[PDB]
């Protein structure tokens, strides 16, 4: 069928910013008859998948729970309340998700709405290599239903993408838990050949069929009766397909493909991704394949057969995920230097920490990060991806000296070190304090995070070319301004001094020895790297 059918009703409205002007030429993008021809290595993988999906014991979250699991600007209800209401636990909104549960529970069939909207990200005007990206669009059910899915299956897609995939599973890392993952599994092959895996359109190529084969895998968790009955009804009323409407309330179409919104959306993409990949490995006939997914993002680690015998398994890798509906967009190229692939944005480096000893990190190309920290120093944004960049990516060059000094400049500026702000981890949004950031760069990238030095040329030169492309002055500004920024800090005490102590130890003359920090060990970081929830409106306040 039609990944998507169109009435042709526009996708109203909700260097440059993505808007609904480019959704048209999304939607021709996305729109395609789907072709799946499945075999026994997927049958059998599928099989070994529902095995280990049925040691888990899923817990049915209460109406409370699910509430306090919503973002504070989470999308209004179309039923007469918000996303503060819900997590007031207000009468007319508690009322309404009680509805729509019941509603869940005796109508079987019925399609559930949703709406369709172009989303609105900051990319860099690159017009060397071409132009101007479409908006991604973004497909959502209504409050009410949002907070039931919550009910029904947080715990599920929180828990069962572990216990099905293991090590594999790439939300349960950290970065330093991730570059670790990735290292250890190119140092235990004798010759190892790695390369990284991209779907063309993966929530288009979601068919029926994997939706169905993705509810088996849930069916197999010991779940209480109404949250297996509401699994039900939502993979036939929502995760499989329903009509369209815009911001308007114009009818726009249908879909019969992954809804990118639904709480279902990393999990399913996670398992219907390995499912095709790992039976792809073996219809490739590659050997002592090593995988890590996140959603439709895949890495292949495997032991070399030759080079034309690699190549000769990718093409055949390429030729199974085609017909399993899951054909690629560049195709994949073997590489044989783990530093040479790039899975989710980012490439392993390597640095020194204070005692000469080699320290393994994970970076990527700055300019879209720098862009949109542009964009955010400019105007008011909902998510602040400079404080998800300096928190993923605290122990790179680029975001200790431009980020780090940066924002915490701006900060001292507003008085506005002590203010929470929102930030987005896996699809989640956590609510952050900046003083806190020593604490938590010590417990994702180790106490080294802050002495790390003897940076590679490739990287200082990748830094270095993209500050003068952006017109960014150059690291000796930084190192001065950071100075100044440090001084300031120091001077308040507390977190204050922390934040200047630990974060721009780099900028000193004469670095000091950092000691672990006392209070991060105490930091609740439970809820952080446990799983994906891309479009699930998840939200946790550290
Ligand atoms: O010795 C040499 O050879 C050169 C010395 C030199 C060169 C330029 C300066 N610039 C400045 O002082 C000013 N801008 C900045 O001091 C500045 C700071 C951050 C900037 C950023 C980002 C960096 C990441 C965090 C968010 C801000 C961008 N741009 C920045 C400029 C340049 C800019 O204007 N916009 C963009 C656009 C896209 C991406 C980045 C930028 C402030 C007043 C006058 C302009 C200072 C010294
Ligand atoms: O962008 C996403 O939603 C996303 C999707 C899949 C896998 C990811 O990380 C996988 C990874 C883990 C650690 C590192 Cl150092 C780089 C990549 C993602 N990342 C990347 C990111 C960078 C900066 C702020 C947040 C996020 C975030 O959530």
């Amino acid at each position: 069928s039609m990944s998507y059918t169109w009435t042709g009703a526009l996708i109203t409205p909700c260097v440059y910013a993505t808007t609904s002007r480019s959704a048209s030429l999304r939607q021709k993008k996305v729109t395609f008859d789907r072709l799946q021809v499945l075999d026994d290595h997927y049958r059998d993988v599928l099989k070994e998948m529902k095995a280990k999906a049925s040691t888990v014991k899923a817990k049915l979250l209460s109406v409370e729970e699910a509430c306090k699991l919503t973002p504070p600007h989470s999308a209004r209800s179309k039923f007469g309340y918000g996303a503060k209401d819900v997590r007031n636990l207000s009468s007319k909104a508690v009322n309404h998700i009680r509805s729509v549960w019941k509603d869940l529970l005796e109508d079987t069939e019925t399609p559930i709405d949703t709406t369709i909207m172009a989303k609105n990200e900051v990319f860099c005007v690159q017009p060397e290599k071409g132009g101007r990206k479409p908006a991604r669009l973004i497909v959502f059910p209504d409050l009410g239903v949002r907070v039931c899915e919550k009910m029904a299956l947080y715990d599920v897609v929180s828990t069962l993408p572990q216990a099905v995939m293991g090590s594999s599973y790439g939300f349960q890392y950290s970065p330093g838990q991730r570059v670790e993952f990735l290292v250890n599994a190119w140092k235990a092959k004798k010759c190892p050949m790695g390369f990284a895996y991209d779907t063309r359109c993966f929530d288009s190529t979601v068919t029926e069929n994997d939706i169905r084969v993705e509810e088996s895998i849930y069916q197999c968790c010991d779940l209480a009766p109404e949250a297996r009955q509401a699994i039900r009804s939502l993979t036939e009323r929502l995760y499989i397909g329903g009509p369209l409407t815009n911001s308007k309330g114009q009818n726009c179409g249908y879909r019969r493909c992954r809804a990118s919104g639904v709480l279902t959306t990393s999990c399913g993409n996670t398992l219907t991704c390995y499912l095709k990949a790992a039976a792809a490995c073996r219809a490739a006939k590659l050997q002592d394949c090593t995988m890590l997914v996140c959603g439709d993002d895949l890495v292949v680690i495997c032991e070399s057969a030759g080079t034309q015998e690699d190549e000769a398994s990718l093409r055949a890798f390429t030729e199974a995920m085609t017909r399993y509906s899951a054909p690629p967009g560049d195709p994949p190229k073997p590489e044989y230097d783990l530093e040479l692939i790039t899975s989710c944005s980012s490439n392993v480096s390597v640095a020194h920490d204070a005692s000469g000893k080699r320290v393994y990190y994970l970076t990527r190309d700055p300019t879209t990060p720098l862009a949109r920290a542009a964009w955010e120093t400019a105007r008011h944004t909902p998510v602040n991806s400079w404080l998800g960049n300096i928190i993923m990516y605290a122990p790179t060059l680029w975001a200790r000296m431009i980020l780090m000094t940066h924002f915490f400049s701006i900060l001292l500026a507003q008085e506005q070190l002590e203010k929470a702000l929102d930030c987005q981890i896996y699809g989640a949004c956590y609510s952050i304090e900046p003083l806190d950031l020593p604490q938590i760069i010590q417990r994702l990238h180790g106490l080294s995070a802050f002495s790390l030095h003897s940076y590679s040329p490739g990287e200082i030169n990748r830094v270095a070319s993209c500050l003068r492309k952006l017109g960014v002055p150059p690291l000796r500004v930084w190192r001065h301004r950071a100075r100044s920024v440090r001084a300031r800090l120091l001077s308040q005490g507390g977190r204050a001094a922390t934040c200047g102590k630990y974060l721009f130890n780099w900028a000193v003359r004469t670095k000091l020895k950092l000691t672990p920090i006392p209070a991060a060990s105490q930091l609740d970081l439970s809820s952080w790297f446990v799983a994906g929830y891309s479009g699930g409106d998840i939200y946790h306040s550290l």
